[PDB]
């Protein structure tokens, strides 16, 4: 039986098995006024998970979503903020997981979302250019300081968030909780191989991204680039050429064959997919993206397929994707 | 000789035998005239010890005692207030000791209690869904952003306890100074067995509660339940089936037996039992509850009977209820 | 030759060899005018370092060295104020060097004192009811909290001192860099032979008291107790039964045979005292006392005695005292 | 290739190259004009380190620098400030290394150039009256106090600057980033030959001063001291002098070789001398003086001289100064 609520990772951070992200979407491709709707619709859907980035639309992502949360008035208590860090600007040391970026990032996000504290601030990658000492002590200030709970590593190795965890327990500091990485049908190996070693070693836990990878799980790319749709916005040629590329038109041919598997669910591919991510109890949450009502209300109603997500059934989209990872 | 003040535990802070608690009765059973009127006939007996919780008439507690706090202006150096945190809302994250919960449910309290920091901040009860080392890492923080002098547990077993100690000195993090435990003649195994035993193993003192059992122990539940008695109320139906129990019936027909010793100490039932769960230097301080003036001055009033609780007496005692635990 | 300046202990705070103390005087025995006067003589003499208690006329006399701070307009950088904790009034839990008391007590110091830290906050004597831990920690609190720049002990046992720093590097807090110790021609041994191991061994400097013994070694008592003194003092019968006792006697007896030494070195009793005082090297500043600027500006006149202070003199002294320690 | 931003040795902090310092110009030498047209020039340049202390001009020259940025209205994220500690104040506590003047010193400092923080924080030179534990918690107190992202060591040995990371990994606590250290032509030992060692050991960088020797290496006097020349400054004797030396005389010698060699490269004398000390990668960072825009916008362009030498161009003129340091 499906948990809605769960720990992140052996945390004692509760949030929903969905959250939603803002990424793309707020303040960027979508109204102010959509914004509130979506995070209204996902407040009151019972969803208490909302991520967020200083890069997202340059800051305007989390003006936007510090102001609904403003607006709507709800108990800071009752919702988990997260945010990321690392692309903070165009200066030299506005950049990278350094003490300094850190600390001025983090003051800058917050002042934006006007909110005293984040629940998770994340390192939205991993920084080549600076020790992992120095980005563990950050991140245990900033916690120690009050500006967040937790703190958490995003496109990280397994051996990197291994290392932050060697750190923190060497100089008695603070280790990590959640690494938010990418997972869907697609993109695989790291959520179903390596995230479950480091829950059961070091307490991780596994908050996923683009669980229709950008969308084009939807099958909506099927037959071209549709108007309005994310690859057609400016910024993100990058992918439309993923999509028109040999192996993205791959990816659609197996979707077709999904597709069959979702109408005999009573399902929409999104739903089957979205479901699909949380099949598997390894996942404590999947941050879903949504550019309208429809699609939100569409992927929350991926809960109600879970149940349906048989062995028989997961086997059969193993055969389709042919993608399964070695354990 | 009786020590009217001792330490809690190993800990230097120093409190009276007798507090004075909140539970159902502040911003709940009794008007706020009528806690103000208790908590200044405590006071002003010596009493420095005065209880309560986040969860206590959802919030309300803390509200009537912050205010007569205020209202009496009675020196801060000269009150230990202490208060407990586990359910402070309806939503997910507002339950439990997790670190967010932890700081956003003492920071809410003390709001309410209009308090900088309270002396002791308790663990309600076990959480089974956070790890004790991020626990006991949110209570250190607490204390050292001085939002609490120190913590404590409540309702923990002797080995959650002892956990709390072995992650407090493997992380070099502060140890809990006390256990809330209930005890009274019909409840004595923990505190009379297992609680000794941490006191010298850890320093953890013992601060008892319910020493009447919510009133059973006053005999006034010998014939039925009288109109406005605690198990009367609206949400204690589990109060009242307890007494009514085939095993609460018992407990009235040794309290009759009880009784003939009283009247033999030239004292009430309540004052015996109080006196009776001091006899034993184990106990740093009992917690009373009280609706009116008359029961607390009566309950304070059990001092006088230690003196003449003799072993001949305790034994008696023991032979009727038959209880004793072993050592 | 003498240093005026000197490390206090093996930490980096430099005080002046001789230093003001506030007990008896400010806030109680002199006029605030009278201590404005000695104050400002002080400092313009070079002398950096004012002591004071929670205790000392009830909270009255670190608001008169406030006052006169403050008033004065002295840069704050400049000055080395300290003061020491443990009896901060009436109720049970104003006492003590518990967490609850350290940090109460010197919140409600620094209040009076109209100062944002003291340099050095003094435990002011030993407290049997709180365990070492709790105290180390608790004055490592303060410390970081930016209350005081570092930590004391007085009138502790060489022992006791030792156990604070066992305590200090075993929890890897800070250890305490001076303790307040009384030395005067009629108390000895523990300035001068456990006072220098402790330096040698963990760094603690040795700050002196009452180098007059209260001014019994001016030899204003050599006929009865001259009005005025501080012995005919309402509160102060201690002193004059000491004066007055058998050994008080004797006392004056041998003060006779030291003011044949001082008319030989041209200086007086007092002088010759103080002198004494900061002969060896291993007192770090000798706190003095002065109820008018007479006294205090003879006080000071000492540092000129030292350069006569030959071996000769010295075992001249040692026969006459007849109370050389054991080294 | 020259990377013109790197990292301050192992540390994530980002500096460019070239830094501009204040040293006898800011608040002094230069008007206020002046100064804000030279640090635009630099900034504008993609220079982000800014050098000061709170011994320049008595604070005035952090006072100047702190106008300036708060007139620019620069991103604070987009500089990295420095400032050193050591001599702050006439009173004997005023200055070195101690916990008290760490703290007060660096809290003045701050108030002066109107600045919640500094990006590094230097011990201006080493202490022999303050243990080194002390000053390395002193250190981390500020930084933990957020008053200032890292610490660094100047004018220290390599002994003494392992010592602070022994102190630092004893009882974890925060090690230095970097030395700053006087280098150029005639100062070759300590920076080509210690340091190296201590990055690869301890990760310490090098930030180096006076790549001109206060001017000398641009052969300025190499016939008398030059009217408005920082030789002829009042308080600046001890230049003077030092030119004016046989030694000083001597180097006058080589620079007219060296000036051979500039011609030679199609640059000045200046352009190699800074160029010079970029040349080998074990230098984070050279701080540049000017004392007017002509000078700093002459010194900038040593950067264009970086591809010229060669390791002919260098040996040649380690064959003029005949002080190449022993590996
Ligand atoms: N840590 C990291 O580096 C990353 C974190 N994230 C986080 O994860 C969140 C989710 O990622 P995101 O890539 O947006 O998620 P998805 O992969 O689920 O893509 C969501 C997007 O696909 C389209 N879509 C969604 N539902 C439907 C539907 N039912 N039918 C048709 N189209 C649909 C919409 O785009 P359109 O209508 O414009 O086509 C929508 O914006 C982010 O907001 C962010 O918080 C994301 C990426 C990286
Ligand atoms: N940590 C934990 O989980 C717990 C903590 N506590 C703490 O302990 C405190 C005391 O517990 P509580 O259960 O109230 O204590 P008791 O068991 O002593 O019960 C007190 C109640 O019994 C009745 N009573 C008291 N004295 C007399 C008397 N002399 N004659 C007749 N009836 C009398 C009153 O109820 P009425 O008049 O309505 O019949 C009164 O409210 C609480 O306020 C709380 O601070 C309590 C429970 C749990
Ligand atoms: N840590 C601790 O427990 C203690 C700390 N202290 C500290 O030490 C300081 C000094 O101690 P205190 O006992 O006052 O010092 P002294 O023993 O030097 O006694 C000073 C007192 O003696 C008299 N006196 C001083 N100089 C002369 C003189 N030249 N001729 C004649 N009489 C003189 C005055 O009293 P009068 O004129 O009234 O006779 C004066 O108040 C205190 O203020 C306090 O800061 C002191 C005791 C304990
Ligand atoms: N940590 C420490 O102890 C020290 C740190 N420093 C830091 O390093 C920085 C740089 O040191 P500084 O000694 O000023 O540097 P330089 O050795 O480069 O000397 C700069 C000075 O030389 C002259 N000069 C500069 N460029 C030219 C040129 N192209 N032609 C002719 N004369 C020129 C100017 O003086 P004028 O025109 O008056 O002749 C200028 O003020 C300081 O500002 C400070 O921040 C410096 C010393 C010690
Ligand atoms: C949540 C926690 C504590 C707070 C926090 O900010 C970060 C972490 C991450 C790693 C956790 C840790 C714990 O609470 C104790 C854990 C969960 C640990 C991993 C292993 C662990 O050490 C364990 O399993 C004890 O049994
Ligand atoms: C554009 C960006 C920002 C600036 C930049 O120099 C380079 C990139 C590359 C890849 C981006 C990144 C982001 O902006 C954040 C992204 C988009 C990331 C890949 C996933 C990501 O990490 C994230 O957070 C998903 O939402
Ligand atoms: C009070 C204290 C210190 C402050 C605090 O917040 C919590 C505790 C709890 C556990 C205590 C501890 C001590 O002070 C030292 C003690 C009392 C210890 C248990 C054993 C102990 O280690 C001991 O016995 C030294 O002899
Ligand atoms: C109602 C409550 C709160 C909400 C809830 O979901 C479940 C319970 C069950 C048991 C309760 C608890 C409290 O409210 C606090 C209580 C009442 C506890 C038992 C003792 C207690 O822990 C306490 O504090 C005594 O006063
Ligand atoms: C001043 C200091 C540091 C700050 C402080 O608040 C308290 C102390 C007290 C004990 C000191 C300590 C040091 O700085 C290092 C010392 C001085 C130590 C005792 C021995 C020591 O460990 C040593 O000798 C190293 O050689
Ligand atoms: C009166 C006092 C305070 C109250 C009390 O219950 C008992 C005493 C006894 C001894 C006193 C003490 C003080 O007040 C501080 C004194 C006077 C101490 C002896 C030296 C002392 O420690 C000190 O500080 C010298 O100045
Ligand atoms: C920057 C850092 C961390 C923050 C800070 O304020 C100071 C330092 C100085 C020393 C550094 C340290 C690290 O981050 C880890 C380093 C860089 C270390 C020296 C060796 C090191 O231990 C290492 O090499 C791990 O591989
Ligand atoms: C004058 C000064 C300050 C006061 C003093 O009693 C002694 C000196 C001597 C040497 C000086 C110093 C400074 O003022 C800072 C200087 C000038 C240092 C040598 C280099 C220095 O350390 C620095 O910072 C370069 O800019």
């Amino acid at each position: 039986m499906l948990q809605f609520y769960r720990n992140l990772g052996k945390s004692g951070l509760r949030v929903s098995c969905l959250g939603l992200g803002t990424w793309v979407t707020f303040g960027g491709q979508i109204t102010d006024e959509m914004a509130e709707h979506l995070m209204t619709l996902a407040y009151d859907n019972g969803i208490n998970l909302f991520d967020t980035a200083e890069v997202y639309a340059a800051g305007k992502a989390e003006v936007v979503l510090g102001n609904i949360i403003k607006k709507k008035g709800w108990r800071r208590s009752s919702l988990v903020i997260t945010t990321k860090i690392f692309w903070g600007g165009k200066a030299e040391t506005e950049r990278g997981l350094s003490r300094k970026h850190i600390i001025e990032g983090l003051k800058a996000s917050l002042e934006r979302l006007q909110l005293e504290y984040v629940d998770v601030v994340f390192a939205n990658r991993p920084d080549p250019n600076t020790p992992m000492e120095e980005t563990v002590r950050a991140m245990t200030h900033v916690i120690n300081q009050g500006m967040a709970m937790y703190w958490g590593t995003s496109r990280w190795s397994s051996m990197e968030i291994m290392e932050a965890y060697s750190v923190a327990r060497q100089f008695n500091l603070i280790p990590p909780i959640c690494e938010q990485a990418e997972y869907h049908m697609f993109q695989r190996e790291k959520v179903e191989v390596q995230l479950p070693e480091l829950f059961h070693k070091i307490g991780v836990g596994a908050m996923t991204w683009s669980p229709l990878a950008c969308g084009i799980v939807s099958g909506k790319y099927d037959s071209g680039i549709p108007p309005y749709s994310r690859a057609s916005l400016k910024g993100y040629q990058w992918l439309k050429d993923k999509i028109l590329s040999e192996e993205g038109r791959r990816q659609q041919a197996k979707l077709k064959e999904l597709q069959a598997i979702a109408e005999r669910l009573g399902c929409t591919l999104p739903q089957l997919a979205i479901a699909w991510c949380l099949r598997n109890e390894g996942v404590s949450s999947v941050l879903l993206g949504a550019s309208n009502a429809e699609q939100l209300m569409e992927n929350i109603g991926a809960i109600q397929v879970l149940p349906k997500l048989s062995s028989s059934i997961v086997h059969e989209i193993d055969s389709i994707l042919g993608n399964k990872p070695y354990s």
